[PDB]
């Protein structure tokens, strides 16, 4: 049960119309959140409603990946988060699909921080799933 499945986001930056962070939590394949391009960190944020503990996410990166990336949980309350805790980080991501497992945790937000591109595009993501 994908958790973050249309649930609200927010976004550093958008590509372009089409591509809002509501496009990676929409269970579509075929649409996706595009960053800003740039050389910028870059972040797409799901407010999953509630505390949940989760463990696992899966991402579903378009040919703009990150090799370098966090995800993180905010346990803030309100819906504007900014307190952001580490729960995983690489600098070798391959794109395509990140199957990711962490210790199992509480998180009301839950962030995928983006630091170095693959391309010279920006970052984009067809799904940002989570997972208990
Ligand atoms: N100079 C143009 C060249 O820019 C163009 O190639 C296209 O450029 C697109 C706009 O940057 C690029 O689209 C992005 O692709 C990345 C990676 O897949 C995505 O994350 C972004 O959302 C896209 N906007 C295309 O990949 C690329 N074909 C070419 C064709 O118009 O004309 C060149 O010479």
């Amino acid at each position: 049960h994908n958790l973050a499945l249309n649930k609200a986001t927010a976004t550093s930056s958008i590509e372009t119309a089409g591509h809002e962070g509501d496009k990676a939590v929409d269970g579509n394949a075929a649409t996706r959140w595009a960053s800003a391009y740039g050389a910028s960190p870059q972040w797409i944020y799901i407010n999953l409603g509630s505390t949940q503990s989760i463990s696992r996410v899966k991402l579903n990166w378009e040919d703009a990946y990150a090799t370098a990336y966090s995800i993180q949980v905010s346990n803030d309350s309100g819906s504007t988060p900014t307190n952001w805790t580490t729960v995983y980080s690489t600098t070798t991501g391959d794109g395509a699909i990140d199957d990711i497992t962490f210790a199992a945790t509480n998180a009301k937000f839950v962030r995928v921080y983006a630091t170095t591109r693959a391309t010279a595009y920006g970052y984009s993501l067809w799904e940002f799933e989570v997972y208990g």
